[PDB]
């Protein structure tokens, strides 16, 4: 239907992520496309090993409610995710205490400073019922943190009126209850 991966990889370019949410074109069905957990991208059932042109895809990933589309101006499909459609890979730390602010890097290389307009959310794993906290990237789009990147995280981490989590760019985001933390 009936341009496919590489055809379309052809069509895109972008220097940058993709002002997306001024296009709304037709919707021109699902693609057999699905982001995994872990960041890789699936096509027909086959992985991408690929950063160039998975970077290209996700320069015009947009949220719409709850699903995920890769948006041009003329063209609109539906892709699946199974979490998020970014991973955070990388965590930097500047200054201390409470002043601190965290700037994460996704798979992808698009760098997120986590704050107020990029929050970083608490969620528990679906499967291990463990904490897997999230960062918002841009416009709904949001990274699941990486296993090295919260590791490092619990070191950085603070105890406010009952909960322990993280200070970034003057904003507090709890991400477990103290009595959590102790077990």
């Amino acid at each position: 239907s009936a341009d496919g991966l590489l055809a379309s990889a052809r069509a895109i370019k972008s220097k940058g992520p993709a002002p997306v949410h001024l296009w709304n074109p037709p919707f021109n069905g699902d693609i057999d496309m699905r982001i995994a957990r872990d960041g890789t991208w699936f096509y027909q059932g086959t992985p991408i090993n690929r950063p160039a042109m998975v970077r290209l895809f996700s320069s015009i990933l947009k949220r719409e409610e709850d699903r995920f589309y890769l948006v041009t101006p003329v063209e609109k499909v539906g892709i699946r995710v199974d979490d998020a459609p970014f991973v955070a890979v990388d965590v930097e730390v500047a200054g201390q205490g409470r002043k601190q602010v965290l700037t994460f890097t996704t798979h992808v290389g698009d760098s997120a400073v986590a704050g107020e307009g990029n929050p970083i959310r608490m969620a528990q794993d679906p499967a291990t019922g463990e904490p897997a906290p999230y960062v918002h990237v841009r416009a709904g789009l949001e990274a699941l943190i990486d296993r090295k990147s919260f590791y490092r995280l619990m070191d950085l981490g603070e105890i406010e009126d009952g909960w322990f989590g993280l200070w970034s760019s003057g904003s507090f985001f709890p991400l477990m209850t103290v009595e959590e933390l102790e077990r």
